[PDB]
């Protein structure tokens, strides 16, 4: 009846009262370590490691230098945990905040913190270490630690299940355990439709329940971390396996705090979120990936 | 003997009493949602889910002027919920009813309703949205979502079970689950008997029981909703896979009511049966279809 | 020494006493439904299942005249179940019975009833249905219903077991159930020795018994009704699979009776045997056979 | 020194105290039926099982002339079961008995009876039926039954278990059972270690014991009567599978008796053992054998 | 520096002490039977099995002259068991015993007895039957009894498990059981590694226990008696399988006694170790070996 | 702004700190026997195992003179248990020690003893035994005993699992058992995925635990002493399997001790570690390795 430019504009318009989030993916992997508070400029350590060496000496007296005899070493290595600053800044103007909707500022604050955390997780996963923490698929990669798939447990010809097993027993050479798997979402999809020598398929069987879905999706009974924080290289899959109780800790030189001023050349409200963070490192075989 | 046009018409004949219904098929799929009453003629549901986010900042001073900018945000996105009208009339006259049958109308009101129910399902199940409730295949198919089978879960070649698993995983990256499957009766026939890995049939073993068939007809323990409200593309399949308790609601802006009049030019009996409906939508990857 | 033409005929020979039947099997399959007595020359009855229908109408008015709404019809259809006559007749002479024996007749009456009973089953199983009851391999097949195997649930390669399952599914599409299965004795002896991937055979486990044999030979746990009244073709196997207690009734307008006269020009005994029976039909998927 | 014809004959010489018998197999097959006591020369039985069947009549009339009228029959067939003579005799003289052992005669009398018994079994197992009982195999094989393996359940290729099955389902179709099986030792000695699809053998499983053996040495749980009294052929193996409690009876006009006379020239001693026996023949297909 | 002829010889140096006996293996295989004491140089006995027979007689008289006269016979046959001699000696001297080890004789006497016991086992395992017992493989192989595996239970292509399987059948044809099997060390190692249709070896599974090693090394749940006293034929392998509790007794006309003399015209110490043994032979199908 | 060579090295530095050992493995394979302390220069002792054996005697008198003479012996043969010397010294001075760390000697001394323990285990594992003790592998392989696989109880074909079983039997044909297996890590990776009849592997199953891993890595349920002190021969594996408590003893004529002097021309800190050891041998078949 009424058209626009009659009286259409005078009727009820509902707005989204209660909204959903931007970003609904959990933040783990980058923080999946002991989170240790720190305040120091640097932290420096040393290890024993050893002395002497000893051999086989024919004896028959007390004190013998007749044959073989004195043997010593001292050794090394000092190591320094090098700390980084990671931080963010954001604007809002009174100009934007004042219309008739003043509910924006409360909402905004809880996006900022959530957003600083995202950038940390991505920085820990992929990051070169300049201006950012020590990577996880940089220190376990082919790029700067030279770790690919295990070829000391490959005769010729591999398969996708096999690769996980092969990397797992590379960790037990390094003497450590496995306690979580971090896998690409595609990989886990493939392993959900598991191929087994049970021949029932533990994604389903005949009688299906939450027990089965939650068993197939765990490999070796362990939390698979489904994550999307991986480049796709080619048809290759990247994996990160290591222990997560005997591995690395996140020393945080400043725990996340939100800092705030009004000043940016007028007033205006300016927001600072600031953390300072790193990864520990002791070994380059101390975390293991492999390229399919 | 007794021949017709002689004396055959003065003896016995039987007539029916009680009568089979038209369509003994259960109406579901289009009525497989929660039914929410609405009194509001439009809903303008502005979503509101975020303010600020994060940044990477060096900090260590009260006011920092050297690092990155700050962030301040509004929020988005208004959603207009628009209802449509579905309804029909039936014109009848006493003049046709006049013979010796007068029990026609007590069945007929409930034939018209049952029939009006069919078209409600067909429109709910498949539909553009223009003058009809939002369509279920359509909203989740290539037509207006570009949602087909997940190509990031397949190398090439997809067997019938294997498809379902690609769609199952697609669902959980959304944040939603699966609790029933809607399949075509001809597709449903290769799941009624399926050739399976236990190598005995888990439809029937050697010693069929209603239990084994009731387990197999639940793909993943989840009921398959056998329906015949599906287009036919080719030897390609169609699926409707979603959760049916967390997805979309069916909002009914006028529930079905029967108005009755007797005015059409004389008397005459006039019936008007009228409803108003739509379906909710937030996302169109919140529902899943796919292409075999 | 003693031989024919001495005195051998005057001495000892022990001549016949007692007889064993003709056919030491049960007569099955025609009689496998309810058998209801009637007294009504024709069961004319009208079956009316639907009235109304309704549609989607956009309204915004009480009396909605703006678009058509009006939906109403009567329905159809009338059917007539017409009884047929089956009969058997015999005329003998006193001369044939007599030589010193006159006990033939009380036994003659049984054989007549029994042989009649056989024809009835012949007529129910295969029969054009005009003057006699309609078939069950002549009704239910390609001959007069277009009902064979279900090709739309085949993959490719029909094998015998597969054929029964596809056919089973063809029944549940129709809405009717299965409660007995009717099969060919030649096929039966190979449902008795069914292949199963249980892999020890459940008809000779290695802890062998009559139980396993009486299980395997009951396809789906429902009794196999061994029957052999089937036509020939090549080596196609036909089956009769239907619900046998929620379908057709056999209606009896005349119960078995023997009407006995002597007078036939001479005496003579004249024996007339009469029954009036039919088969019902409701739909052209009301019963299912399939061709292999 | 010491040689024969010195002092070696008065030295100890040990002679046999006890002996084995020639034959240590239990008799079986031909004394495995009912042993019916009898005293008549012949049993002449006439079986009369069926009289009357009538016809399906066309009705509204009693003493039909629109079809063939009222049927009645008498019946056939007289059959005569005639005993045959089995007699065996032996004779000794006082010259035969005397050596230095007088104690042979109670043993000889046992031996003759046993020896005669073998001849009864030999004839009952295979026998023309002319001055001996009819042979069980001589009426079950190709010899005059003309009953071999059913073509009607071979797609091509027969194996030993299938041949037994083929033979078994002939039985259930002549109205009889299987209650024992008679087989050939060489074939029985292949179910000693029985190949099967467990592949771990269901003859011995994992932990061989006597129980498993005496159960697997049966086919259908029913005792395999391990014998070697069948004739040689080639690589063909004939069996007998029939009921052994609803089958052919032995009518014994004389139960086995021991007769002793002395007289025949001088005295001297004579041992005669005589029985008069036959095997029934109710049907020529009332026993089933077959050619492998 | 110091060596023989300087000062090396004056330091304590450790010379021999503490003995170990010749052969660390149990004397069995010829000693597996009952050792029955006897005192009779030769044992002469008949074994009586049966006397007369009694052939079928037609009868209907009390002296049957119409048939062949009575059967009768004595009993055969006479058997001689002849003892053989086995002994060993040592002639040592007073000069030998004098001049290093005077405690040699208490050990030397034990070795003479023990060494004789092995030589006895050599005579029982394979024996000429001339001056020494009758052999054990000798009476059971082709050497003097023409017993190889039964070619009339061959299904073509004899394999290891099967040879035993045929051999067991040959046993039941004698009517004697199988209770242990005596094999060659090298075969026994392959039989320990039995491959069965579990396809995993029941030798050690994957879940080993002493029971499974103690189970594999039993064939048919009967223990194998592992031995080395066998000849190596060719590529053919000797097996010896019989009952070992209802077969051959070893009759001993003298038990092992140690006899001691000193004279030979001088003294000198003379040690004589003596036994007298024979081995029963009833049949040559009373012990069964074979050729591979 | 700041850089090194400005003030940075003096600004608040975390110097090196703490420690972790080298040889992050337990000493195995050398320590795997009874360790007997000894205090004797040599033990020179006679193997004592037989004294006479005699032979058979036909008798006929208390003595004989007809047959062979008598046996009686002392005993053969002397063996000498000889020690070797293993040892080394190490040189350090006060000049080296004076920097700013004086916790070096308390660590250097532990390392030295540990470093000596390694050169002992090395020599114990492989060695010529000439001035060191015997090589465990060397004596056992084909280098010095001519012992490879048991290829007189092997027919055709082998796998890794088989090669162990060939060795396993080879021990017991000297009466010896098994109580450990020694294996190369490269092989150990291949026993991780043990191929078995339960056909899921007992290393994962579907559900893993430390227990399954501890069953599959113990071949026969007995500890595999996993070690990496093995020579890498080629694509061949060596193994060492013998009994390790019913065989060889390791006799130690001097236990490990540390002697220390400070004088040799200057002072100077001098350490001497010295020990004396041998490994016994008794036969060349009393320790077994194998070439895969």
């Amino acid at each position: 009846s009424s058209s626009v430019e009659v009286s259409s504009e005078s009727y009820e318009t509902i707005f989204s009262q209660r909204i959903i989030r931007d970003l609904q993916k959990e933040l783990v992997v980058g923080a999946l370590f002991e989170e240790l508070p720190m305040s120091s400029k640097i932290l420096t350590m040393l290890v024993e490691p050893d002395a002497g060496k000893a051999t086989w000496v024919a004896a028959s007296t007390y004190g013998t230098d007749t044959t073989t005899g004195e043997e010593v070493k001292g050794a090394l290595k000092e190591i320094h945990f090098s700390t980084y600053k990671l931080a963010a800044k954001s604007f809002i103007t009174d100009e934007t905040e004042e219309d008739a909707i003043f509910s924006l500022l409360p909402l905004l604050r809880k996006r900022l913190i959530e957003a600083h955390a995202v950038s940390i997780e991505e920085a820990f996963m992929t990051g070169d270490g300049s201006g950012k923490p020590k990577g996880l698929l940089t220190l376990a990669s082919e790029d700067s630690a030279k770790v690919v798939t295990e070829a000391k447990a490959d005769g010729s010809v591999l398969v996708t299940a096999k690769t996980i097993s092969k990397l797992r027993r590379k960790l037990g050479r390094h003497g450590l355990k496995l306690s979580k798997l971090v896998l690409i979402v595609s990989m886990d999809a493939y392993y959900d439709l598991l191929e087994d020598e049970e021949w029932q398929d533990v994604a389903q069987v005949g009688n299906d329940s939450v027990k089965l879905q939650g068993q197939v999706g765990r490999i070796y009974g362990l939390p698979v971390v489904v994550s999307e924080y991986f480049p796709a290289k080619a048809n290759s899959a990247e994996f990160a396996v290591i222990v997560y109780k005997d591995n690395f800790v996140m020393p945080r030189q400043r725990a996340v705090t939100v800092e705030r001023e009004r000043q940016a050349g007028k007033q205006r409200d300016a927001y600072y979120v600031t953390q300072r963070v790193n990864l520990q490192r002791y070994f380059a075989n101390g975390v293991v990936s492999g390229t399919y």
